[PDB]
RNA sequence: AAAUUUU
RNA sequence: CAAAAUUU
RNA sequence: AAAUUUU
RNA sequence: CAAAAUUU
């Protein structure tokens, strides 16, 4: 049946899954060890210290979770919605058990309290530093109090309608028309082309993951929706089946400061799959086309930027051609509220990296409608035949971004009082944020051309954004700094962070490679707060995260490189060469430097160079058949 | 992360493994039912009759398995061999537990006395006919007695050296030189190119399957063997490690007549992996090049022939251009001892389909050496740079086919006394048989050109092959028959079987398709004796075998088509659309006819046409974005 | 599967 | 993990 | 995985 | 199943 070559491939594939034999075969194998930091104490002592810290964190979190949460009076109320009765064959779309107290759609918000990574950290670095950094922040569900507080900040903020046109958006957000999907083709194929998180909630009315809910959305609800869209019949469908247009307001689990646990917890909105999917066609095509600022000088857009393969250097070469403030144009780039501003002053280059507080709450209805228009238009320009249909989708998109009815906890249904303010979680969220941001910063530069250079000062800039745009600058982020225009080996660009990373220069054979960087404390904080079950898979997760952080820029910090190296070298060979979804290479300093330089891509150095042959139990060995006998 | 199209494919692949949900999803689906025969009796009554037949067969088999087996005096004896001590890294090549009583290599022969196919048959066809056909034959390991008797027949037969040259073999077995492997390259790659049964025994000294034993052969034993081959040092390696050149004699499990259980049990020889692989390079390349008789008028070779895609018709058009016996050349084709002879007599076309008795025992040393030479030569002609090495492999091939030392049961080692007689199991077995056969039949035709037409008669032909070639014609197989040169719809070519099948013509659209056929009794015999455990997998096996038989030609017999249809239609939908190694189509009469006709290939009709969408839970439905 | 970033 | 961007 | 075929 | 040939 099979050939020997194929039989060997077939047996190699299975050997990487037989971890007992992999462990047996790789015992005592030559191993390329990573640069590593010495161990400070034993794994058992380290477990004890980790256990201790985890306990302190659990009790502080529980404390903050017991705080009273201010009422939800600031939201309009639409009573209770009935459970959707739509059936797809043998089963209902809305499952029988879930999200239904009786008749009415209900929802229960999750705030729970309460690490192998913290253990490792205690194993390889100074106890007191690990302790205080692991107590500064924590990955958690947040608190009811801070949830409601940030929700109020983002649903009730006094906004300022922006002054925007397609002319302006063409200027600030150039794209490449020929990279837009052909949006006139059948809807089914177009929807089948979009990408999505298979594990994410499909939202109402499916109340399961998207891979679970895909057929029910696809052959049942989406055709009904289409029927009613072209029949101009949407509001009677909204009446017959309210749950089809309902969202769920949810608390984002992530890294939070512990001291601020009762003030800060991000809210976001889960939308129905059939609506998000429909809009995603346009959204994702547009993301496909959008140029970034290193490609096109007029662009204010950094959404699509990459640090790797020259990106850092590109950012530098871009920035450093900014003009004298008041005379020539500055260099401004935005990714959401995360902005990077460069400007000159008596020839000398300066940089500012400001953030905005609850940026969603500052995004105005005019801006949202203008962006939806700009996208739909960008498509129907290239593909006129479908104009009407997608315009009818635009009307939906906007009502989804500004005025969706939504659940929070239990059966009550709410809605934002004003049209202004973005419902974070809607398709296009990041783009709306980026746009509003760039529009404001463009008005800023325009005011600089009219001699208002006192807008370069914290004092007046805060006023400007508050009064002219409704943007609240997270204080202390407007601190302009002198740029080291041409850094020497090991020197920073500035100490400021853009997209969470400092820019730095490193030596490579007398060349200067621009790379990301952070101080050790930051890398260690990221190490000890992973975002999330055999011993094996956990050991592998440790390995993977170490590699990841190294690649992100931890290899360019002394202490962090040592810690990640120690983790890697602890990893048992079976776990390194394991079949996972294998890569059994580690990132050396040199390889990562190559990753960020413009070099052609290439594979990581193998941890066990001769592992393939040791596993397969067979080298090739040249045997000449032309030999004389 | 993923796209919806891909997510749906991913979800479809897993739904075909969840048989509960598969059953649920297919509950009310349209089913393309196969042509079927009505039920003769209930499932429980049929179970009772099957149980009964199984009991009678078990006790007859046990009886025949207890018979005394005549001594092994007819074989040379070389005593006991020591267990090979070669190590490959951390473990020995010869595992610690197995095939070692102490110090010495030992082997234990398996004769066990051991049906729901029979159940199905009793359910859907006449009770008495099913009973007697299921008692005529049985799939079994055989008996010690018949094992030793046939071993004696194939190791001690008085042979007749054939009269052979490369000239003759070029004539009878033409090939296409440019389809031969470039055998001058590196050995590793060439050996990696050969195909093999991954589950088969690698034989001594590995004593495990070939996929288990592949690395040990590949990076350890094969280099040692090469070293000693080019160093001209083979016999001292044979001395240091005898088990490297040892074979295992084995009893073939298969379909046996119950009446003949103590007279007939096929022996064959499992050879070492490192030797078989090395020879396979040449053997398989040559098979790649070898022409067949429907390609080349001079060829006597039918090894490579296919019934499908016109093959049957090709056989007809070939045959019917045979000449008047004594004046012009006949048409003769061989596949092992299975031969097909066509000749004319006063213009009228005749056919003969004779077989030989234990043909391996009749295969002479001259023929084996000549074939090995012909193959090695065919290669080193095209690729001279590699001559010596492959010539040294030829010497091995020959000693492997004629004179291998071998085990049977226990520790004693034996060897064939004579060089004559082929050791079935060696690489190239079928080709050696085909050549010996064709050589004899060519001498037959040559005697026909010299006016000896009484060789067309059973009485003198049997003599001819016995005396001039050592070939013993299984009696009653030389019965020449008048060919229906141009058959009408539904008529046979002749009633004779070649490659186990009758030739027949069926109608399609006023056109005649040539197809294989067998009488019902034969299809039923094959049905009730399968060759080899959940409810699921057994229910699926019934389905698979029914499909298989239908495709082989059972769809062209009424009663057999009905039985296979009934089996297929019994198969629960979950089992049809199950993820297996899916195909969830059945072979309709029309599709099988297309298979044997010259039509372009195409897939079987789905049993459940709308099953894909029912499983995925989505049928595409065009919704146009250009609507007002 | 994993790392980082934004809302 | 609601939408997303970069990377292995 | 399955069917047929030769030794 | 020891070598194999044809086939899905
Ligand atoms: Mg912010
Ligand atoms: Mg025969
Ligand atoms: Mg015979």
């Amino acid at each position: 049946r099979l050939s020997l070559e194929a039989m060997l491939a077939e047996r190699a594939m299975v050997a990487r899954q037989d971890l007992a034999g992999l462990k047996r075969k790789l015992a005592g194998a030559d191993r390329v060890l990573a640069p590593q930091s010495p161990e400070q104490c034993g794994r058992e002592s380290a477990q004890a210290q980790a256990r201790s810290v985890t306990s302190e964190l659990k009790s502080a979190v529980k404390e903050a979770q017991g705080l009273e949460h201010q009422t939800l009076d600031f939201l309009e109320q639409l009573g209770e919605y009935p459970v959707c009765g739509i059936l797809h064959g043998d089963h209902p779309v809305h499952p029988s058990g879930t999200h239904n107290n009786n008749g009415k759609v209900s929802v229960k918000r999750q705030f729970a309290a309460g690490s192998d990574a913290l253990t490792c950290a205690f194993r390889f670095e100074d106890s007191d530093l690990v302790r205080e950094t692991a107590l500064k922040t924590t990955y958690t569900d947040g608190t009811w109090a801070g949830f409601v507080q940030r929700l109020k900040m983002q649903t009730t903020r006094k906004c300022v309608q922006e002054k925007v046109s397609r002319k302006l958006l063409k200027q600030l957000f150039p794209y490449d028309p020929q990279k837009l999907v052909d949006v006139s083709g059948e809807l089914s194929e177009l929807v089948l082309g979009i990408k999505t998180n298979a594990i994410a909630s499909a939202g109402p009315p499916y109340w399961r993951t998207k891979r679970d809910a895909l057929p029910d959305m696809l052959d049942c609800v989406l055709p009904l929706l289409y029927d009613h869209i072209v029949r101009k019949d949407l509001t009677t469908l909204r009446n017959k089946h309210p749950e089809l247009f309902l969202a769920e307001c949810k608390n984002k689990t992530d890294r939070y400061e512990v001291e601020s646990l009762g003030e800060k917890t991000r809210p976001y909105f889960s939308h129905p799959f059939h609506l998000s999917a429909l809009v995603s066609v346009l959204s994702q095509s547009f993301s496909g086309a959008l140029k970034i600022m290193t490609e096109d000088s007029t662009s204010f857009n950094a959404y699509g930027f990459s640090w790797t393969n020259g990106g850092a250097e590109d950012l530098a070469i871009w920035a450093r051609q900014a003009g004298e403030a008041g005379k020539k144009p500055p260099r401004i780039a935005c990714y959401g509220d995360d902005t990077d501003i460069y400007y000159r002053k008596d020839g000398k280059l300066y940089r500012i990296c400001p953030d905005f507080k609850q940026m969603d709450g500052s995004v105005d209805a005019t801006t949202i409608e203008a962006v939806v228009d700009y996208v739909v238009d960008a498509h129907v320009k290239q593909y006129p035949t479908a104009r009407q249909f997608w315009e009818e989708v635009g009307k939906l998109w906007v009502e989804m971004a500004t005025q969706s009815p939504f659940l929070i906890d239990g059966t009550k249904v709410y809605r934002k009082m004003q049209k202004d303010g973005l419902m974070t979680g809607v398709v296009g969220t990041t783009l709306f944020d980026t746009v509003k941001s760039a529009l404001a910063y463009n008005d800023w530069a325009d005011q600089l051309m009219f001699g208002s250079l006192n807008l370069l000062e914290e004092k007046y800039a805060i006023e400007f954004f508050k009064n002219k745009h409704g943007l609240v600058i997270k204080e202390g982020t407007w601190k302009p700094a002198l740029v080291n225009e041409d850094p020497g080996f090991g020197e920073l660009w500035t100490e400021q962070k853009f997209l969470g990373l400092q820019l730095k220069v490193v030596r490579r054979e007398n060349e200067k490679v621009y790379v990301p960087n952070l101080p050790f404390e930051d890398w260690l904080t990221m190490w000890v707060t992973p975002r999330s079950e055999t011993e094996t898979m956990r050991e592998r997760t440790l390995f993977d995260r170490a590699r990841g952080l190294l690649v992100t820029g931890a290899v360019f910090d002394e202490r962090a490189r040592g810690l990640m190296g120690a983790v890697i070298n602890s990893t048992a060979p079976e776990v390194v060469c394991m079949r996972v979804q294998i890569s059994d290479g580690y990132p050396s300093y040199d390889w990562v430097v190559s990753l960020y330089s413009r070099d052609h891509p290439c594979d990581m150095p193998r941890v066990f160079p001769e592992a393939a042959t040791l596993i397969a139990s067979y080298r090739k060995q040249v045997m000449d058949t032309r030999v004389v006998i």
